[PDB]
């Protein structure tokens, strides 16, 4: 519809197609007027982003450690249960926690309606707003929440976990108790929640997520990437190391891993298994995933980082990410399409560009290399 009135009184009709109760519809539409904070942020195709270094100080912030062991110990009872009934790690739930809303209490200030109806009505991905919308109202008419505080992210990441509508429904719990599957009040079901799904998403009790290695010198850089999947017996065969030397922890020789350099040659190496993969599930960035898992490592003492980060090291912008798809396709490395995302398309044309300058093929673009490329 043209004015949002419009587009409301004509989503009314879907949702009422789809199950919605009128009066459900009324309540989480009353007072909503399009939000141009959640315009905006939509709208933020971030240019300059990153390093994962900095993203890791932030994620790995020794106060966010303490307030994750001071949370493992006062909830201790219920994590029992849930890493018990689950078959998930404590800590790696009490991981996502933090990482996702700062242990409840950094959820958002949004609601979550109100986001929603302004993405669909005019936001970049109206399709994902309308499934989220949706799938949102029936969470208000089962009751899990009044709509007063179904708070979240501009996005509709909701409570306490972030699920968006779509995942709540389908893998929320409610540990207690009451009839409500609340990951916005209840830490209970919260932390049940963020569990089941990552039991969901594959999760595998008491196997890491991944540790830092030490790559042999002259190591083929082609072999770091998440689509490379090779037993863990099979990289010590190429000379892959425990982060001190020496061989890598037994009992896992079959477990698949993929070899991951979120800094390049330069920075520090891991090996990922299958548990990061889960995470990954729970949020597809792959510095998340490192976050995650270092996060609930630091809360057991780990989570210490062997080799240095390179101090030259500097993000590339969205611009300069098009610009460098742009240089390496007129070189004849084609990244695929130009759409600013540096994917396993990218990697393989920077590698291969890496390669035809004597560097180093990690496929990590680097500032130096786009000064190459002019
Ligand atoms: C206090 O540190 C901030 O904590 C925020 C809550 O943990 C976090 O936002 C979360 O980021 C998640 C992944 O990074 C994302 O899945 C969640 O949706 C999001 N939570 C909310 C309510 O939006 C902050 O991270 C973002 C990326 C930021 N503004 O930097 C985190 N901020 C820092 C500097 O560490
Ligand atoms: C915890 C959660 O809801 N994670 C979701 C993931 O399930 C979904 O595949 C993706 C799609 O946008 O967005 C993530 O935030
Ligand atoms: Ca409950």
């Amino acid at each position: 519809g043209q004015s949002f009135e419009q587009w409301r009184d004509a989503f009314r009709q879907q949702a009422l197609a789809g199950g919605i109760d009128a009066q459900t519809f009324d309540r989480a539409f009353a007072g909503v007027q399009p939000d141009p904070a959640v315009v905006e942020a939509d709208r933020s195709q971030p240019e300059f982003t990153r390093p994962v270094w900095k993203y890791l100080e932030g994620a790995l912030d020794p106060l966010r450690v303490r307030q994750g062991q001071a949370r493992l110990a006062q909830h201790a009872r219920i994590l029992g249960e849930v890493d018990a009934r689950y078959a998930v790690d404590a800590d790696a739930v009490v991981a996502i926690w933090g990482m996702e809303s700062n242990y409840g209490s950094h959820m958002g200030n949004k609601n979550v309606i109100r986001s929603l109806a302004t993405l669909a009505y005019e936001g970049r991905r109206p399709e994902f707003a309308h499934a989220q919308l949706l799938a949102a109202l029936k969470i208000l008419q089962h009751g899990d929440v009044p709509a007063s505080f179904m708070i979240g992210s501009w996005a509709g990441a909701m409570g306490q976990t972030q699920f968006i509508p779509t995942t709540h429904n389908q893998y929320a719990v409610d540990f207690d108790g009451d009839g409500k599957r609340d990951i916005w009040g209840s830490p209970g079901d919260a932390l049940a929640s963020t569990a089941n799904y990552l039991k969901a998403s594959g999760w595998i009790a008491g196997q890491p997520w991944g540790f830092e290695v030490r790559l042999p010198a002259g190591f083929d850089y082609s072999l770091a990437e998440l689509t490379i999947r090779k037993p863990l017996g099979e990289w010590q065969g190429m000379g892959v190391q425990g982060v001190n030397g020496g061989p890598l922890p037994s009992g896992l020789s079959g477990e698949q891993a993929s070899l991951l350099l979120p800094a390049g040659h330069r920075g520090p190496a891991f090996l990922v298994l299958h548990n990061f993969r889960a995470i990954l599930k729970y949020n597809n960035s792959s510095a998340y995933a490192l976050a995650v898992g270092l996060l609930a490592d630091s809360f057991k003492g780990g989570g210490r980082i062997v080799g240095a980060w390179p101090l030259d090291d500097v993000p590339l912008s969205r611009s300069q990410r098009i610009e460098l798809q742009r240089q390496l396709a007129a070189r004849g490395h084609d990244p695929g399409a130009v759409d600013g995302i540096i994917g396993a398309n990218t990697r393989k044309a920077i590698r291969a560009c890496q390669q035809e300058f004597g560097w180093p093929a990690d496929g990590y673009p680097t500032p130096a290399l786009l000064d190459r490329l002019r």
